[PDB]
């Protein structure tokens, strides 16, 4: 018997005013 | 007996007001 | 027996004012 | 018998006023 | 008999006011 | 000026044999 | 002036024999 | 200027065999 | 001036042989 | 004037044989 449940994975939970940059998860090398 | 439920995956559970950049989940290189 | 539900993925679970920029998912390379 | 439940996973639980930077979960070298 | 739950992962559980700089969960090399 | 080339991401760069199992890329809940 | 090659992501670079398991980049929750 | 390249993320470098356990690379909860 | 280059992040940089458990690269919670 | 190159980050740099149990880079709780 396997009881999973109620997982989650957020990357961002709140709220953002004015975003002028940059809201990246995951990057490999570049420039922001 | 296998009993999974409620699993989620957000990226981004919140609000934005005047988003001028960016909001990537995965990026490989580049610029932002 | 296998009971499996209420699973979920969303990107972008919210609103959105004067969006002047992008919001990419997955992106490989490029210049934002 | 097994119950794993309510497990979660946040990079960002929190509000952002004027992100004029860079927000990165994982980035391996480059320039911000 | 396993009872698991209730675990988080957080790296940012607050609010930012004017982020001009960098807010990186891992990374390896690079140039901040 | 911007020059950007020659990113990629790949799963799985190589040779199974006898793939009697499961190869997933991104998977939410469920039973393997 | 912008320069950025050559990045890349792999999950797995090589070979199996007799696969019989399972092989997930990213999961959350379920029973393997 | 900027000059990056030659970045990489692997999670498996290398060769299996007979796998007949898990190989994940972020999972979140559940019973392996 | 930037020059960066040449960063990697592996996991697992190797071979196994008969794998019956768990390779795991991130885990909250759960049982193995 | 910025040189930054040859950094690396491995998990697991070496061969195993007979993998019965756990072989994890970061848990938070649960039974292994």
């Amino acid at each position: 018997g396997y009881e999973v449940h109620h997982q989650k994975l957020v990357f961002f939970a709140g709220d953002v005013g004015s975003n002028k940059g940059a809201i990246i998860g995951l990057m490999v090398g570049g420039v922001v």
